[PDB]
């Protein structure tokens, strides 16, 4: 009935801005932490032929000859870089991976930074939920926008990796409160019919945001400038999040009808197990793909933009596909297709870059088709549990990438096989 009792155009807009800058802040470490060509610092090179004698074949990116082989050997003439590394600055002027030597034995620290962020989202989305009964949606949006801004601008002045990772947890903690408050305010200040559409617009804004990261990165190579450009813009959103009025529904349930009466006046003046397995799988493979842009194709800038774009195309195709097929076949088929695409990429040769990029973009699009279909199917307690499982999956997606050291193919094989397995679960244990 509250839909009946019930500024929407303006509100969604005051929200397109945070939604356009959120993907940049989550998927920033694909460009700020990119891995540049690295080699051992050798006395013969930093104090073309000199490269060979100083550094063995693989130029190996982790070890160097103790004594130069003017003979050009045994693995015994190799020593780990005791003196450090010399990173290439041709493509990436500055990356965190170069600042805190996140290479070789530490190559897993980059995927962990991306999972500390994701955990910071889970722990945050949980806490902000508890504090939701006590504090309002608008104050929480405004604070969480400032928290993200302060912490995000602050990371540029972080002296050690621990502090960087810690200040990315705080930024993610804040972003969780932004996701919650934004969605909750928009849903609750619109009638139930327009609830869907509004969500489609928010989803499109996120897709444009992913695309825009590729562009922002193409312009701002320095990691410090990229972090400021993806964090500072939040201070403004915090100041422009004041006009948005507090959720009337919250006020009434809270107990304050007089305050609720004022805002409305102003606006006017203006199965479970199968589901969990699918939601975990989609997001443990999605996040794996979106956090591993460099392993997919060599051009990361094009790839991020294309990923953001293939989401819009997918949304639009989804409808026609659903016009003929069903919410179950589409989901399973799309998931299977995404897994197959991830498997194809690992197999496709490095030389054929266009093919590798095409398969990755097909994978991202297909994950988008499955995540759209799942949402419709999901709604048609449980939602909260699923989201908690989905967030856990997104925190174990960037973590499987830590295993690349041991088995390079482990990451793509796991994303592929898990996706294909969920495809079967959707097909057998989900109705229409
Ligand atoms: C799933 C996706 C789009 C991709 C984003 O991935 S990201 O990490 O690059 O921001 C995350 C993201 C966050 C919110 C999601 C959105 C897709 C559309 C969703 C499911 C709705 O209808 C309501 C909430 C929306």
């Amino acid at each position: 009935a509250f839909s009946k009792l019930l500024f929407q155009t303006l509100q969604v807009l005051t929200f397109i801005l945070p939604c356009l800058m959120i993907p940049s802040q989550m998927l920033l470490e694909n460009f700020s932490a990119a891995i540049p060509g690295h080699r051992c610092w050798t006395h013969m090179l930093d104090n073309k032929a000199l490269l060979t004698i100083s550094i063995p074949p693989g130029p190996h990116q982790c070890r160097r000859f103790r004594q130069p082989q003017w003979q050009l050997w045994s693995e015994a003439d190799t020593e780990p870089c005791v003196d450090g590394w010399v990173y290439d600055r041709s493509v990436f002027t500055s990356t965190i991976v170069a600042k805190w030597d996140l290479v070789c034995s530490s190559q897993g620290l980059k995927p962990l930074s991306q999972s500390i962020f994701m955990s910071g989202i889970l722990v945050g989305s949980f806490i902000w939920g508890l504090l939701s009964y006590r504090f309002g949606r608008k104050p929480m949006l405004s604070w969480c926008c400032l928290q993200l801004a302060v912490a995000g601008t602050s990371t540029i002045f972080a002296p050690t990796f621990v502090i960087y990772c810690g200040l990315r947890f705080v930024a993610a903690f804040g972003m969780a409160g932004i996701f919650l408050s934004s969605l909750t305010l928009m849903v609750e200040w619109t009638t139930t019919s327009r609830r869907a559409v509004t969500m489609t617009v928010v989803g499109c804004a996120f897709s444009a945001g992913q695309a825009a990261l590729g562009g922002l990165a193409f312009a701002l190579r320095d990691w410090r400038t990229l972090q400021l450009a993806a964090s500072v813009p939040f201070f403004a959103i915090s100041l422009i999040s004041w006009w948005l009025p507090e959720s009337a529904r919250w006020l009434i349930i809270k107990g304050k009808p007089d305050q609720a009466l004022q805002e409305l006046r102003k606006v006017a003046r203006i199965r479970s197990c199968a589901m969990l397995v699918v939601n975990f799988s989609l997001l443990i493979s999605y996040y794996g793909l979106v956090f591993d842009l460099q392993s997919l194709g060599r051009d990361i800038f094009l790839l991020q933009a294309l990923f953001g774009a293939v989401d819009f195309l997918g949304r639009a195709t989804t409808a026609l596909l659903l016009s003929f097929l069903g919410r179950r076949t589409i989901q399973a088929g799309s998931q299977a297709m995404a897994g197959l695409a991830i498997l194809a990429n690992m197999l496709v040769p490095q030389d054929l870059q266009t093919l590798r990029v095409v398969f990755a973009v097909l994978g991202k699009g297909c994950f988008g088709i499955s995540l759209t279909c799942l949402t419709i199917y999901k709604a048609e307690t449980a939602d909260g549990i699923l989201h908690t499982v989905g967030r856990l999956g997104a925190m174990m997606g960037p973590l499987i990438l830590m295993s690349r050291q041991a088995l390079p193919l482990l990451p793509p094989l796991l994303y592929g096989v898990i996706s294909i397995a969920s495809s079967l679960v959707v097909l057998f244990f989900l109705p229409e």
